[PDB]
Formats: structure tokens, sequence, C-alpha cells
């Protein structure tokens, strides 16, 4: 049977300063869990595992860690936070206070100034979606809005779910699509 | 009539590593609103005011830049995160996801473990706001959880708002109460 696998770059530099979007690299601890990934994977013994990744260099460096070729996807690029990209939440209260607002109103269609909206990221992941679908054994390596898009398209979620589904980190979430939905399966690497 | 200002101590050390909770310091520019918030109550034009702090050093410290006497109440200490304290949002999802999950769904009645919930920071704050009530001009320099409760209560607000209420860094209410509700005017003081 098919599984996909889904899960987010190691521990990025700016997730342990508390600070959204950038194009960081992994931490210490981030490299730590890119090889036990690739331990994980080796010990599932998946025939012909397909690779997916992002253009973002913590997607691409944990995936190095795995020894076996992937590919780049510009659509599974993080969400946009635009003009609020690299600060942390209290900075965005603070400087864009009626934009903070907005966001808790509907978290689904709001864009912050010169950013992208979760309803954005549906329609450049459709054709990721596409291809996932007539694919076999395949494992994205991604980020938390993104794996949020595409966990919500897996598990059948609303829109109003989508925003708030949880995606940590260090954490795999291996669905199994079967008829009467899809199962998953949680399985947290503890580095 | 009298005014009650509220606002938060100047930006600390965990805020700008998005940390939360913690006894933390003032950062430079944190000091700096210390400052600029004693030259806006220095233009206020206001005889006597009685200033309150919680035991929180980021509070305390703020204080010292009025060059006036202050208060400490123990009531007005920050909610406690319980084992959550000091971690980031993504530090608590991960190594907590459960408890996380099941804060977004009632924030104002969950706790942390060995936490605190918003209902019990209302309950706790009782005795303040009923001074509060039994006073002239006052400046409360509390925290963000803490401001967002004595607001509520001010400004009619169900426990529904309470936990979403705006209250950002760098930033003065000015209210007035008087018959029936309350007059509200929002100073930023631009450090
Ligand atoms: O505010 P949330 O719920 O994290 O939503 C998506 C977020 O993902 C992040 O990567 C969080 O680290 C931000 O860039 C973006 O705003
Ligand atoms: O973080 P929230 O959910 O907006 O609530 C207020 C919060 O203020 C903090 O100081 C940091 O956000 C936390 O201690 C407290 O939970």
């Amino acid at each position: 049977m098919r599984s996909i696998y889904l899960c987010r770059h190691g521990e990025s530099e700016l997730n342990l300063r508390g600070r959204i979007g950038g194009d960081s690299g992994l931490s210490a601890r981030g490299k730590q869990y890119a090889y036990a990934l690739a331990n994980f994977i080796r010990s599932q013994g998946i025939s012909s595992l397909k690779v997916w990744t992002s253009h973002m260099k913590r997607t691409i460096q944990t995936a190095e860690a795995l020894g076996v070729p992937y590919e780049q996807w510009k659509a599974l690029n993080e969400i946009d936070a635009g003009v609020c990209e690299e600060m942390t939440y209290e900075e965005i209260q603070e400087h864009y206070p009626e934009e903070f607002a907005l966001r808790d109103q509907d978290k689904y269609r709001y864009r912050y100034p010169k950013g992208e909206s979760y309803e954005d990221l549906v329609q450049r992941l459709e054709p990721v979606i596409m291809e996932l679908e007539r694919q076999e054994n395949v494992l994205v390596i991604c980020h938390q809005a993104v794996m949020r898009c595409l966990l919500a398209y897996f598990l059948d979620k609303s829109s109003d779910e989508l925003p708030y589904l949880k995606c940590p980190l260090h954490t795999v979430l291996k669905l199994t699509p079967v008829a009467y939905g899809c199962r998953v399966e949680s399985i947290y690497l503890n580095v």
C-alpha cells in the first residue's frame, strides 16, 4: 500500500529565536533530526521512495542527510508573511496591531501587507497535490503552513480547521490513504 | 475626571528572544521606553499619581525610570505558564502537542501543567480592580495577560474576547472611567 510521509525541515535558527519565515539554516539539534530521519526512513524499508523538498535551505539541508536523491519544488516554499517576514509575534502586535487583529478574524483569507494567505497557499499547492495523488511512496519535507494545507486535503478538513492543524517539529506524519479516508500514524523523533 | 493609565513593562530580554514568562530584565530599547514613558506622564500635567507594579523585575525597572515611588502588587504578576515557562511557541508545540491544542479550544479556562488559566488570573486580580475603582489617577505598569483582564473589566468585554484583546508593547492605554463604560485613548511611544 502507498504511504505519504509528511514532515517539516529540522529546527531552523529562526525557529529557535521564535521568528517567522525567512530562509535560515538548520540548528545543531536540527541537524541531529536530519540524521534521525535518515535512520527512521531506512528502517521503514520503503520501496522506491520519492523525496520532495522546497527551494528553502532548511528543507534541502534536512534531505541531504538521507543520502538518497531528492527533488526541489518552488510551490512547496513556506507561506510569505510579506512585510512581517522574520518578526516575532510581539513585534507584529506592536508594529502592525490592526493587521494582527484582522488575522484572528479570518486566518484563512487574511493577507499580511504584501504577503500570502492560506487561500493563496492552497492555490499554488494544487499542482503539488495532483502529482502526489498519482504517486506511490513519497516523503515531503516542507514547512508548517504548507504541511497544514496538504494535511487538510488528505484528512479531509475544512478551510476553518486548516489554519490550526497540529504540525510540530521533529514529528513525521505517515498518511496511508484508504477507501474510507486516510489512516494516520505520528512518529516523534526525540533529539 | 481622573484617569487610569495601563501599559506593560518595557520590552524584556525574553520578549526579544520570543520566549514567554520568566523573570527577565529590560532590553536596551526596553529601557528607552521607560524614559519615554516618564516623559509622556510628565506631559499629562498630573498633580498626584499612584504607580503600581508587580514583583517582576521588568515592571520594577520600568518604574525606576519615573523617579517617583511605587507600590508592588503580587497580584499583578503575569500569568503562570507552569512547565511551559520560558519556552517558545514552537517548543511548546513539539514537547506538549496535546496541551497546546487544548488551549486553542478554550483559551480562557485552560491551564498548562502546573500553570494558571485566564480565569484564575481574573479571580486573582479582583482586589486590584476594587482598589483601582476607589482611587484617583493611577499608572499600572504590568503584563500582557494581566493587562487584558483589567482592560476587559473597564471596557466590558466577554471572557471570549478577553484572551484576544490587543495589548502590544510600548503602548499606553489612557482610560477615563465615567457613569457607565470607560473612555479610551491609545498612545504609542516609538523607541
Ligand atoms: O501563525 P501560524 O499559525 O504559525 O501560521 C503560519 C506561520 O508559519 C510560520 O512559519 C510560523 O513559524 C510563519 O512564517 C507563518 O506566519
Ligand atoms: O500569548 P497569548 O495566548 O496571546 O496570551 C498572553 C501571553 O502573554 C505571554 O507573556 C506571551 O505571549 C504569555 O505568558 C501569555 O500566555
